[PDB]
């Protein structure tokens, strides 16, 4: 970490989104994104610096690269890879749905980042359209919206309360949902209240979900979904195993497909 105003280092060009806040900035002259975070009177910096460590030993082209953090006047700024098309979700919300082939290259890329994260025995915890970033070159980058009364709780409740039951494999499942999300503009049950959906998922009966249209997608896309969305984590394939899958290993898959999508985003019709 460095402790200073980062307005010395970079020029703040423009504001991209709220949450904390993210800004396009320039260093070197090269373009970075600055995630700003307002910390309260209760917030202790000692703990965020253990999560900041985990971000500096994340080197992967399929991972939004972390460049170095800054503490300044009750504000924490994270410098970061700039992906100037935003997220897949800001993209389909304009372009409509993605093609099977587009969706397939996105899925191979995510798996590439995942496999490396699981390599490092980390877990993304939050795979979705909103956390997959697209540079002006149509390359794909998993971003970190996530990792970026206990006194009375017992140790078992405490443990489960940091870790969740998150297993590296729940990242796979989530990708499955993300593919459907990208196919159909919405994940399963977006028009169903979220508690109900959490309950529905735990009955001994719950069938994993699937694409609505059947004709419109290859048998390989169908298998991809069937196999990623296995209920049992013992039986769900690893990300290195999923990179074998025929949906993500077929020829033709390259940034060109997404370049198409970025044009589609400028010139509709
Ligand atoms: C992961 C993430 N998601 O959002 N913010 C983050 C954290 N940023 C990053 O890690 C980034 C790292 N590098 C970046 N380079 C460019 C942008 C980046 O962040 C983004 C950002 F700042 C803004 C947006 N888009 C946005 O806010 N859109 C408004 C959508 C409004 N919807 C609401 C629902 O109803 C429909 C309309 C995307 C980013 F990816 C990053």
């Amino acid at each position: 970490i460095f402790n200073r105003d980062p307005r010395d280092h970079y020029d703040l060009l423009q504001r991209l989104g709220g949450g904390g806040e993210v800004f396009k900035a320039r260093d070197s002259g090269d373009l970075v994104a600055l995630k700003m975070v307002k910390m309260e009177p209760d917030d202790d910096v000692s703990t965020l610096q253990k999560e900041i460590l985990i971000l500096k030993t994340c080197r992967h082209a399929n991972i939004v690269a972390y460049h170095g953090s800054y503490l300044w006047l009750q504000k924490l700024w994270i410098c970061m890879e700039f992906c100037g098309a935003g997220s897949l979700q800001d993209i389909y919300q304009v372009t409509g749905s993605l093609s099977e082939l587009q969706i397939s290259y996105v899925c191979r890329e995510v798996l590439q980042g995942l496999a490396y994260l699981h390599s490092q025995k980390k877990i993304h915890r939050d795979i979705k359209g909103a956390n997959i970033l697209i540079n002006d070159a149509g390359e794909v980058r998993l971003a970190d919206f996530g990792i970026s009364t206990p006194y009375w709780m017992a140790p078992e409740v405490a443990a489960v309360a940091l870790k969740g039951g998150y297993n590296e494999l729940c990242d796979i499942w989530s990708l499955g949902i993300t593919a459907i999300e990208l196919a159909e503009l919405q994940p399963p049950l977006f028009d169903v209240h979220p508690l109900r959906v959490l309950f529905l998922m735990t009955k001994s009966g719950y069938q994993p979900p699937r694409l609505k249209e059947k004709g419109k997608w290859s048998a390989a896309f169908h298998n991809f979904i069937k196999v990623t969305l296995t209920k049992s984590p013992k039986k769900r394939p690893s990300a290195t195993k999923m990179l074998s899958h025929q949906l993500v290993s077929q020829p033709g898959l390259n940034r060109g497909l997404i370049l198409d999508l970025l044009d589609k985003l400028k010139n509709p019709g």
